């Protein structure tokens, strides 16, 4: 009968009395009740979005939310928008627009001292029309892999390379490349296992790298693609130039076959983790007189510069362009080399 | 979304831990879970059937079920069939068939001593295609009243009479006729108010009686119709003859306009209360040396005779015909007049 | 447009070229293509059933299947039936029926030497109408917890006890009871984490135990309930008697409120893991001259007896009744005490 | 809302207390209530079937029923079958099958005296896939006309002729041909105007006749087609031979383009009036010593011979073949010529 | 199940890496993905529109697109509009409107030297409500033929003529009239065959011409109709006058029976090929001192004049009216006769 | 409105008055009207099946039908079954079953004289779950190509080879391989072009051949696959052995990834052309004193042996096994070598 009553939405409300994250502080009963009936065309729902945060309370701050497809950020905008704004310290997606500028011809200077190890640029791209890793089926994941492999087969010159499937390579070489940061390990992190991003591992997961081992692409690990440009030394200019030309070539080759990267003006490039929205760029370096000092966290914070276990990196991804991302990093490290 | 979960049927199961009736002993969790999704074409559901029993626990035994239409007894047969069988001491509706025989020409003898007050025969009929009083709307109730009034307008001879609407007549004459048993009162019994049989009172409720005040019909009180033949004395033969000829005339006149009484072979005439199924007949008389004796309940029970506050009546309605009903009553009272 | 083509079912077929389990040997392309479109009324699908096996290849043998509700075993019978038959060494669900006999009055003898530690009997039950832990929502899990708690509140006498919620008890006492086998830990096993049985932990998960710490019930850990009867020594007679009376009382109390355990004649009591179907019983003891000998595995296998890290238990759950289960264990251990 | 109540079917029951038809005596409240909801795929309903009989009560006996398409006789079989059986004096459509035999090579003798005017054989056919005249739209009627005209354009030899549209020809020639029985008039009979068979007159109504004025076909007047073979004299042999060869040629030419006549084994050729079912044949002549005598109706009735205003025709159409129809007429008239 | 994933629209994107046409340069992945799901009410889709271009790459430039009905140009406007604008050198359908002026009374002068062979004016029309030749069924094509034939039967005077069906006439006369340009041939170009415009040939394809072979109509070859006015000499005045009066008469006669030509203000007369939109007019003549000269292509291009194998015709059909078309041709040829 | 009338099925009936094929003689108006509403799940209809025969009348006998998917032969069985029976001289699919026996270990003898050129064995296979070439989309065709290429990549030993895409190879080598029968040309045959089997050429069409040029596979030309085993000489045994082992290896490798060949017991291997059903095998040789004689066409007819332009082949495909096919050919040619 149609007279049977459904469970009220408040009966499904998560118990967040001991959680501390943006999801916990921005998921109110009104928002949960409003967004619980809604779903994306591919079937992604609010509970699947928030299951990561609910399962992992964390510590007093990760996002704990993922998107199943491109439409999610539009369907569940009332939930992601405050998180996107608070995580990126000011960027309101509804008000301001994001400008994408991958043209590296406008960079000024930038070269780290060789005494100071490896320079790395990383982004991530998703293929429009295919579900994101949290929601993708086996067929969609295989389609992503096929599209990426066929596109990368057309790379020529210094960008020529080979695709290495995880299922067909040994674990010893896998661990060796992981140590050399030329492979991604089986992600046992509960933050993504609860997200459903480790299903069917290692089917349709592989790596594509050029012969010089300087242009790295990770397929279906955390996003559809993870473009990495790496080099040893402090020649940030060459790394960024190769990164930009490789991204342009890859995009041209994917649109040759009719595929596009997910991208909108408001949010930029669409990725699974809302903290990776915008450009998804992470220009990093490996590099100790300014390690014991207690003012070093203060100056890195004031420089908009990120630091973690050895890995100097950035903070923002939305609002400011990729060239400005490296521009902040090179000048931020420039003020650090002088202090020695 | 379609992934929202409904309340499980066991969550709606009534609390019958302090109830004592056929509903309490025959409504098991399996039956309730099986029958809760089902509904009649007019929208009648199991909860509406059992609300009367749930609201009124009773005392250690009424039925506590009502039917909203004709299809109910077919849709919810798994619930009513054990109740119909236990209430009528053996009649299994699924196995045996009910035979209707209103032909009064096959009666033998029957006449009560004039010293021993008033003889009464009562049945009830429902018009096919219209919802029963528990589920009928205002339009359906008015349609029932119109059909009955137009049919009864064609009665001629000793059966000629007039229709008296309750809403257009005074309460004093109403109470007078109630005392003379020539009217039904505003039913304040909770066993039917909880059934929804007092809605919109007294709209579309009226009474039709002949000039001699011997043929009485009650409209929309407890069933669609309640045909009553009454006389003063012990001339049961004349009362039953008038009853049968009046029922035949009424049926012929209703089928002249295209309406039929609800009736099936398995259950007989369909009425709201399952205890009234079959023929719905109650041949009653008003009648004390056999009042103080404690064996009088025993002999009335052994005679298949029911006695209540001043009234001699019957027990069974299904399985045995209307002629047999009066046959049992006249012979049952015959063994009672001799004892004096 | 409806002229767009879906992905063929063979495009979603899992890559099982390295797996070694019942899933790998019984999931053929024909079966996968036939069962791909089907789904249970609650939305459970074949991919959700087989995700556990696909994600965890195992070693050369677990089942790798889970059920989302009661209808799964009927909807996906073509997949589970060969697995149920091969796992339980011969029991064909389609042909043979399962008989449930929890009456402990028919047990003959049974008493282990006190020199030989603890006796334990365990089963598991699921509440009909509510989804299984792999597919249950937060509301359904809370409903299960509420039903179990309200039922167990009515236990009286020796069976009287208290409910202890995991979310409201400290981790120190949790670990202490885990060591004493009076609690279940956060299940970090990848076999069930990939099944979705650790979602929203520890919401709606708790433990109910009597004052004497002999009747244990685990709520929403692996099944809806996990009834445990435990005692120190070798008096399996008392343990099984308490187990049977407690199960009878719990079933009566849940049926008072309108809830039933999932149960059908063909499969018995319905549980999430197909290896636990039938009775779900595991009568075990904790107990070394027969440890270094290499014939000890042979005699335990020939005795239909399962031995693991300290624990002596059984193998089968389907086809043979609970009384026969303990009878096998007591006689099996009896032949082991003599060898010393 | 879906809780609004429909009018009960008995509220739509026609008032037949003054009618005397086969419909009046065979339309009971049970049948009307059962058949009220049903409808043919083209939308024909029971009320449209019985409107002809209801509007024209008649005199104490026409059928008063029509069919809107081929499916009607199957959808409303419970209504038409008793009428078909009673009208055709015993032929039960449900049990008996109709055999069609248009082969005229098996006729024996047959020739009327030239002193005794005109010989006529008439049938009617309906094109499968197109609605009958009571229910046909303008497009369907035009399609019928186009199919018939294109088929008849292929007739060669003595069967060659021309199609004469009613709308494009004068009323004077129309009346002249009507008097000569070479045209059908504007049908003003209320027994078909109430049936909806005069809509859009004279659009798509025409007549096709051969040059010799011996093979006549009427299009869209009462049925889709009305094949008439006519000649002056008593040479019924030649008339029937021409009739049969013309029908065979017309059928072959319509199936050349992919059209078929409506025909089933149980009922034969499907026509609008149930009294015309089976063969639809009417072999008639125009022909006074046996006019004043009162025994003449008796001997025509005993001969299965029908006499009306000047005309000598048959009675039955179902159960007995076309050859037997003319055989009955020629022998019936033969016994009449001798009496002179 | 509805959880199965469809093929992403980019998986169906055509391989245009070798094609060179308006389809190749105007079909982007975004447009294809946006228009993939849309369809016309008759079922026409984008793939059916672009199949002609995809199957025939061409040479470095035809359109390669066809419309299945009138709604196509509205449903797939995002695809056809850039093509309509680029093909017709500037006419933007979205902004500018098309004015239809067939009135030939406004022509000034116009007469070619008899020494310089035949004058021809051609258009094409489609009947509203019937699918275009690429998408029309057999029934729709036959309906088009019937409507055109019935309309043309009413032409009187000089315009009186006869309809000649291709299927019922010999191939020798067909080839003779093709050589005399008084008939069309079976579509053998791969452009028409791949578009689906040769199905069921030659069913429902025919030709209508007046007795003088001066007013030609081609039915169901490339469009629903193709009106041709032809004469020998250079008296384009008479040819255009006859063309105008014939088109007016044909439109009036089709509108008498209730049919209309497809026509909207934005695009004009609707035809299958987008290059024929607007007026669909082609005023051509058959006509060598200006043949060997290399400046002749330059002057014909500068004169908006189109020259092909012997034939002198126009370029544009949208934006400028029919009278302007013939005015351009007569003045264009006038500047060519003087050069001799 | 829903009262609008559809075109009757007979209005869409093809004009077959000048056709001579199994389609013309077996498509009756009743069959066409019955099968016109039906459609396969992928949208294939009867008109698409019969368009090939309708467009190409042929000469007095090809089949003229194709199937769009596997379900077609079941959905339109009433049309294909008589044609399958008449084409294969007696095999009634509804009555008898087809047995598949590719085991070549049971062949006895078989070796043609080296003086007598090249021996060839050919079959064709379709991948279950993907539409046939007449109805396949671009995505389905690309999926077929991907599955076949990935399967054939696993071939090892003498069966190792390379895949050659048509779009990426030159026309000169294409024509050279066509002459050597190591490639299929652009099929310009109107029989298949009208079937829709040349759409998007040459997208997803390629050839796979081993290094020795003895094992040939044609992808997406006429069927999904066309397995060919070829060698020079009369060593039919080696050719058939290689053919059988290659087919077994290919089937095993496709079911490794989860794909199956279309195959049912009644019809055997499912292919587009009904004349290729069953085994689809054609054991051919290239081979003249028995060419001038007029008895030469007769003996091969008595040998169930087909002869065409230089080629010796077979007739039957259904009813008799692949081993029996070559057995008939080798013995049939054996009786031909002796005559010399």
């Amino acid at each position: 009968s149609e007279r049977r009553r459904l469970y009220p939405p408040s009966a499904e409300y998560p118990d967040l009395r001991k959680h501390n994250n943006c999801m916990a502080s921005h998921l109110t009963p009104a928002v949960y009740a409003r967004l619980c009936d809604k779903t994306t065309p591919t079937g992604w729902t609010l509970d699947q979005c928030i299951q990561t945060g609910v399962d992992n309370p964390g510590h007093p701050k990760t996002v704990g939310m993922v998107a199943g497809d491109e439409e999610t950020y539009e369907v569940f905008a009332d939930l992601f928008d405050p998180v996107i704004q608070e995580r990126h310290n000011g960027y309101d997606p509804r008000t301001m627009k994001h400008t994408t500028d991958l043209d590296a011809s406008k960079i000024r200077s930038g070269y780290f001292d060789e005494r100071y190890l490896s320079s790395r640029v990383r982004t991530g791209r998703s293929i429009r029309g295919l579900s994101l890793p949290p929601a993708c089926t086996r067929a969609e994941r295989r389609e992503v892999e096929r599209v990426v492999v066929d596109a990368l087969s057309g790379l020529k010159g210094d960008l020529a390379g080979r695709y290495y499937r995880l299922s067909e390579m040994t674990e010893a070489e896998q661990q060796q490349l992981i140590d050399d940061h030329f492979l991604f390990d089986k992600p046992v992190s509960p933050l993504l296992t609860a997200a459903g991003m480790a299903r069917d591992w290692p089917d349709a997961r592989g790596i594509w790298h050029n012969n010089e081992k300087s242009f790295l692409i990770w397929v279906n690990e955390e996003d559809h693609t993870r473009v990495i440009s790496m080099e040893k030394g402090g020649n940030m200019k060459r790394v960024f130039e190769r990164f930009c030309r490789g991204l342009k070539e890859v995009e041209r080759l994917i649109q040759e076959r009719g595929w596009e990267f997910m991208w909108n003006e408001r949010l930029g490039y669409i990725l699974t983790c809302p903290s990776n929205l915008g450009t998804g760029l992470r220009a990093g370096v490996h590099i100790p007189l300014l390690s014991k000092d207690s003012r070093f966290p203060k100056i890195l914070e004031n420089l908009r510069l990120q630091k973690r276990g050895t890995d100097i990196s950035n903070l923002d991804r939305l609002g400011k362009s990729e060239v400005e991302l490296v521009q902040l990093v090179i000048d931020g490290v420039n003020y650090l080399i002088d202090c020695e």
